[PDB]
C-alpha cells in the first residue's frame, strides 16, 4: 500500500516420517535479534528435495524454521537446531512460515 509493505504470511507445520536409509530431504542454513516478517527465524530451508519426505510434507525453499519437536528455534543457533532434528531420529515435526507478497 502507500503507507508500506503489504505481503502474505502462511504458517505450515507438518509432520515428516523417513526411512532410515534417507534423509528428510532438505538443506538447513543459518542467516541481538528480533524477528521480522522480512526476517522471522535465524534458520530456513535453502533447498527441498523435489519428492523427499519434506516436499512431500508441504516444506518448501525459502521456508523459515519456527519449531522443532515442540521447541521453539526463531532465535536458535544452526548447530543447537541440528542437533534437535536430529534427536528425533526418523521423525520430525516442525513449524514454519513463508513470506510472500
Ligand atoms: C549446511 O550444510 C548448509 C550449507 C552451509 O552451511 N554451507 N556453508 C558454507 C560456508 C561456511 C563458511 C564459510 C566461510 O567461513 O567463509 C563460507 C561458506
Amino acid at each position: 500500500g502507500p503507507l508500506g509493505s503489504d505481503y502474505i504470511i502462511k504458517e505450515k507445520t507438518v509432520l515428516l516420517q523417513k526411512k532410515d536409509s534417507e534423509g528428510f530431504g532438505f538443506v538447513l542454513r543459518g542467516a541481538e535479534f528480533t524477528p521480522t516478517p522480512a526476517f522471522p527465524a535465524l534458520q530456513y530451508l535453502e533447498s527441498v528435495d523435489e519428492g523427499g519426505v519434506a516436499w512431500r510434507a508441504g516444506l518448501r525453499m525459502g521456508d523459515f524454521l519456527i519449531e522443532v519437536n515442540g521447541q521453539n528455534v526463531v532465535k536458535v543457533g544452526h548447530r543447537q537446531v541440528v542437533n534437535m532434528i536430529r534427536q528425533g531420529g526418523n521423525t520430525l515435526m516442525v513449524k514454519v512460515v513463508m513470506v510472500t507478497r
